[PDB]
RNA sequence: ACGAGAACAUACGUUCUUUGAACCAAGCUUCAACUCC
């Protein structure tokens, strides 16, 4: 009888659902020697270069 | 030197009036953005 149940899924590892989306070796990847990584948009990126 | 001669079966008149091709009906069902090294 559409017994509704709040589904909570604690991420006891590490989760990926990808989602089809490649970053390559850089292509909007910013990756820097402080072991954290940025990542741009396509569009301000190409238009910052293109000013 | 014909039961004959002469004589439009003719004139007038809307296949027309009223009438939803409608009513009902989920583009949906089942799918891990993934496996390997």
């Amino acid at each position: 009888m559409k017994k509704t149940y709040r589904v909570t899924l604690t991420a006891l590892g590490p989760i990926f659902i990808g989602g089809g989306e490649k970053l390559k070796k850089y292509e909007y990847i910013f990756d820097k020697q402080k072991k954290v990584a940025h990542m741009i948009d396509h569009t301000k990126f190409t238009k910052y270069l293109l000013e």
